[PDB]
Protein backbone atom coordinates (compact mmCIF):
# COMPACT_ATOMS: atom_id res chain seq x y z
CA UNK A 1 0.00 0.00 0.00
CA UNK A 2 1.70 3.55 -1.30
CA UNK A 3 0.16 6.53 -0.01
CA UNK A 4 -1.81 4.47 2.93
CA UNK A 5 -2.16 4.95 6.81
CA UNK A 6 -1.41 2.11 9.44
CA UNK A 7 -4.54 0.25 10.45
CA UNK A 8 -3.80 -0.28 13.62
CA UNK A 9 -3.25 -3.98 15.17
CA UNK A 10 -6.48 -6.58 14.58
CA UNK A 11 -8.64 -3.72 13.17
CA UNK A 12 -8.94 -5.19 10.02
CA UNK A 13 -9.79 -8.47 11.48
CA UNK A 14 -11.04 -10.29 7.86
CA UNK A 15 -7.19 -10.01 6.70
CA UNK A 16 -5.03 -12.78 6.64
CA UNK A 17 -0.82 -13.17 5.36
CA UNK A 18 -0.51 -16.17 3.01
CA UNK A 19 2.92 -17.58 4.08
CA UNK A 20 5.38 -19.77 2.06
CA UNK A 21 7.95 -19.14 4.33
CA UNK A 22 7.42 -15.54 4.17
CA UNK A 23 4.35 -13.37 3.49
CA UNK A 24 3.56 -13.25 -0.25
CA UNK A 25 -0.03 -12.38 -0.55
CA UNK A 26 -2.53 -10.89 1.19
CA UNK A 27 -6.27 -12.82 1.25
CA UNK A 28 -9.46 -12.32 3.12
CA UNK A 29 -11.57 -14.70 6.05
CA UNK A 30 -14.86 -15.61 4.40
CA UNK A 31 -15.40 -18.09 7.01
CA UNK A 32 -14.20 -20.22 9.58
CA UNK A 33 -12.35 -22.72 7.06
CA UNK A 34 -12.09 -20.35 3.91
CA UNK A 35 -10.15 -17.61 2.78
CA UNK A 36 -10.22 -16.03 -0.84
CA UNK A 37 -7.33 -14.48 -2.55
CA UNK A 38 -6.64 -13.77 -6.47
CA UNK A 39 -5.87 -17.14 -8.38
CA UNK A 40 -2.36 -15.02 -9.36
CA UNK A 41 -0.86 -16.03 -5.41
CA UNK A 42 -1.05 -19.98 -5.91
CA UNK A 43 1.52 -21.95 -5.05
CA UNK A 44 1.76 -25.02 -2.75
CA UNK A 45 3.08 -24.69 0.46
CA UNK A 46 0.45 -22.27 2.17
CA UNK A 47 0.16 -21.35 5.35
CA UNK A 48 -2.33 -18.85 6.39
CA UNK A 49 -2.02 -16.52 8.97
CA UNK A 50 -4.66 -15.08 11.04
CA UNK A 51 -4.63 -12.26 13.34
CA UNK A 52 -2.09 -10.55 12.33
CA UNK A 53 -0.27 -7.17 12.41
CA UNK A 54 3.04 -7.46 12.56
CA UNK A 55 3.71 -10.33 10.48
CA UNK A 56 7.71 -10.28 12.14
CA UNK A 57 6.86 -10.51 15.34
CA UNK A 58 4.43 -12.64 17.74
CA UNK A 59 2.16 -10.63 19.41
CA UNK A 60 -0.23 -12.91 21.23
CA UNK A 61 -3.38 -12.99 18.62
CA UNK A 62 -2.18 -14.88 15.74
CA UNK A 63 -3.75 -18.23 14.25
CA UNK A 64 -1.62 -20.13 11.90
CA UNK A 65 -3.54 -22.64 10.06
CA UNK A 66 -2.35 -24.74 6.61
CA UNK A 67 -4.10 -25.01 3.53
CA UNK A 68 -5.92 -28.51 3.03
CA UNK A 69 -7.42 -27.68 -0.79
CA UNK A 70 -6.61 -24.71 -3.17
CA UNK A 71 -9.30 -23.94 -5.19
CA UNK A 72 -8.21 -22.09 -8.28
CA UNK A 73 -11.24 -20.53 -10.47
CA UNK A 74 -11.86 -22.53 -13.21
CA UNK A 75 -11.58 -20.13 -16.06
CA UNK A 76 -8.92 -18.30 -14.16
CA UNK A 77 -6.47 -16.77 -17.37
CA UNK A 78 -3.03 -16.15 -16.22
CA UNK A 79 -2.31 -14.19 -19.59
CA UNK A 80 -5.02 -11.58 -18.97
CA UNK A 81 -5.13 -11.99 -15.09
CA UNK A 82 -9.27 -12.78 -16.12
CA UNK A 83 -11.17 -14.24 -13.16
CA UNK A 84 -8.62 -14.06 -10.95
CA UNK A 85 -10.01 -15.60 -7.77
CA UNK A 86 -8.92 -18.40 -5.48
CA UNK A 87 -10.42 -20.38 -2.70
CA UNK A 88 -8.18 -21.88 0.03
CA UNK A 89 -9.86 -24.13 2.47
CA UNK A 90 -7.86 -24.32 6.11
CA UNK A 91 -6.93 -27.70 7.63
CA UNK A 92 -8.95 -27.13 11.02
CA UNK A 93 -11.62 -24.10 11.52
CA UNK A 94 -10.30 -20.75 12.88
CA UNK A 95 -11.28 -19.87 15.60
CA UNK A 96 -13.86 -16.90 15.21
CA UNK A 97 -12.68 -13.65 18.03
CA UNK A 98 -12.84 -10.42 17.18
CA UNK A 99 -9.05 -9.96 15.79
CA UNK A 100 -9.90 -13.02 13.83
CA UNK A 101 -13.27 -12.48 12.04
CA UNK A 102 -15.04 -13.32 8.66
CA UNK A 103 -16.11 -10.30 6.11
CA UNK A 104 -19.55 -10.71 4.21
CA UNK A 105 -19.73 -11.47 0.59
CA UNK A 106 -21.56 -9.02 -1.57
CA UNK A 107 -25.07 -9.95 -2.40
CA UNK A 108 -24.88 -7.18 -5.43
CA UNK A 109 -22.11 -5.01 -6.91
CA UNK A 110 -20.93 -1.92 -5.67
CA UNK A 111 -20.76 1.03 -8.13
CA UNK A 112 -18.35 4.16 -9.49
CA UNK A 113 -17.78 6.60 -6.55
CA UNK A 114 -18.37 4.07 -3.74
CA UNK A 115 -15.62 4.55 -0.84
CA UNK A 116 -13.43 1.37 -0.25
CA UNK A 117 -10.79 0.25 2.10
CA UNK A 118 -7.94 -1.38 0.87
CA UNK A 119 -5.53 -3.28 2.91
CA UNK A 120 -1.93 -5.18 2.79
CA UNK A 121 1.75 -5.63 3.57
CA UNK A 122 2.48 -5.19 0.23
CA UNK A 123 5.55 -2.01 -0.46
CA UNK A 124 4.81 1.52 0.25
CA UNK A 125 6.87 3.20 -2.19
CA UNK A 126 5.86 4.48 -5.73
CA UNK A 127 9.49 4.21 -6.95
CA UNK A 128 11.87 1.55 -5.40
CA UNK A 129 11.13 -0.44 -2.41
CA UNK A 130 10.00 -0.48 1.33
CA UNK A 131 7.71 -3.14 3.03
CA UNK A 132 6.37 -2.52 5.89
CA UNK A 133 5.72 -5.53 9.04
CA UNK A 134 2.35 -4.17 10.06
CA UNK A 135 -0.79 -3.75 8.29
CA UNK A 136 -1.25 -0.95 5.75
CA UNK A 137 -4.99 0.61 5.14
CA UNK A 138 -6.02 2.62 2.12
CA UNK A 139 -9.30 4.33 1.36
CA UNK A 140 -10.06 4.75 -2.50
CA UNK A 141 -12.98 5.17 -4.71
CA UNK A 142 -14.27 2.40 -7.06
CA UNK A 143 -14.11 4.67 -10.76
CA UNK A 144 -16.16 4.40 -13.72
CA UNK A 145 -15.02 1.95 -15.85
CA UNK A 146 -14.64 3.91 -19.31
CA UNK A 147 -13.15 6.50 -16.97
CA UNK A 148 -10.60 4.18 -16.01
CA UNK A 149 -9.84 2.63 -19.30
CA UNK A 150 -9.46 5.61 -21.25
CA UNK A 151 -6.80 7.13 -18.29
CA UNK A 152 -5.13 3.80 -18.83
CA UNK A 153 -5.10 1.99 -22.02
CA UNK A 154 -5.50 -1.02 -19.71
CA UNK A 155 -6.97 -4.10 -21.13
CA UNK A 156 -9.33 -5.30 -17.95
CA UNK A 157 -12.78 -7.62 -18.19
CA UNK A 158 -16.05 -7.38 -16.75
CA UNK A 159 -14.22 -8.86 -14.23
CA UNK A 160 -12.35 -6.45 -12.88
CA UNK A 161 -12.86 -2.56 -11.95
CA UNK A 162 -10.71 -0.15 -10.80
CA UNK A 163 -10.04 1.77 -7.53
CA UNK A 164 -7.59 4.50 -6.42
CA UNK A 165 -6.80 8.07 -7.93
CA UNK A 166 -6.13 8.85 -11.25
CA UNK A 167 -3.84 12.02 -9.84
CA UNK A 168 -1.17 8.92 -8.11
CA UNK A 169 0.32 8.20 -5.14
CA UNK A 170 -2.77 6.30 -3.40
CA UNK A 171 -2.39 2.95 -4.76
CA UNK A 172 -2.24 -1.24 -3.53
CA UNK A 173 1.19 -2.25 -4.54
CA UNK A 174 3.33 -5.56 -4.96
CA UNK A 175 2.49 -7.54 -2.33
CA UNK A 176 -0.80 -6.49 -1.45
CA UNK A 177 -2.36 -9.17 -4.11
CA UNK A 178 -4.82 -11.34 -3.03
CA UNK A 179 -6.07 -8.86 -0.10
CA UNK A 180 -9.21 -7.71 0.26
CA UNK A 181 -11.12 -4.71 -0.85
CA UNK A 182 -14.23 -3.80 1.34
CA UNK A 183 -17.07 -1.23 0.10
CA UNK A 184 -20.07 -1.16 2.98
CA UNK A 185 -18.99 -4.18 4.69
CA UNK A 186 -18.73 -6.16 1.84
CA UNK A 187 -15.56 -8.00 0.51
CA UNK A 188 -16.40 -6.39 -3.68
CA UNK A 189 -12.58 -6.86 -4.77
CA UNK A 190 -9.24 -9.07 -4.43
CA UNK A 191 -6.09 -7.13 -4.85
CA UNK A 192 -5.29 -8.36 -8.64
CA UNK A 193 -2.95 -5.75 -10.98
CA UNK A 194 -1.92 -2.65 -12.52
CA UNK A 195 0.99 -1.45 -13.55
CA UNK A 196 3.73 0.20 -11.27
CA UNK A 197 2.43 1.59 -8.19
CA UNK A 198 0.34 4.73 -7.45
CA UNK A 199 1.47 6.60 -10.48
CA UNK A 200 -0.72 9.10 -12.57
CA UNK A 201 -3.16 7.64 -14.71
CA UNK A 202 -2.30 3.53 -13.75
CA UNK A 203 -4.87 2.88 -10.80
CA UNK A 204 -5.21 -0.41 -9.22
CA UNK A 205 -6.96 -3.43 -10.55
CA UNK A 206 -9.23 -5.48 -8.57
CA UNK A 207 -11.26 -8.67 -9.37
CA UNK A 208 -15.20 -8.38 -9.30
CA UNK A 209 -15.98 -10.83 -6.32
CA UNK A 210 -19.70 -10.24 -6.43
CA UNK A 211 -19.63 -12.00 -10.27
CA UNK A 212 -18.15 -14.95 -8.27
CA UNK A 213 -20.46 -15.30 -5.07
CA UNK A 214 -22.31 -18.31 -6.91
CA UNK A 215 -19.32 -20.13 -7.46
CA UNK A 216 -17.90 -19.09 -3.83
CA UNK A 217 -20.74 -20.29 -2.67
CA UNK A 218 -21.66 -23.96 -4.14
CA UNK A 219 -17.61 -24.45 -4.03
CA UNK A 220 -18.01 -24.26 -0.34
CA UNK A 221 -21.03 -26.24 0.03
CA UNK A 222 -19.58 -28.86 -2.11
CA UNK A 223 -16.46 -29.58 -0.26
CA1 LIG B 1 2.55 -11.36 14.20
Amino acid sequence: IVGGYTCGANTVPYQVSLNSGYHFCGGSLINSQWVVSAAHCYKSGIQVRLGEDNINVVEGNEQFISASKSIVHPSYNSETYNNDIMLIKLKSAASLNSRVASISLPTSCASAGTQCLISGWGNTKSSGTSYPDVLKCLKAPILSDSSCKSASSFIITSNMFCAGYLEGGKDACQGDSGGPVVCSGKLQGIVSWGEGCAQKNKPGIYTKVCNYVSWIKQTIASN
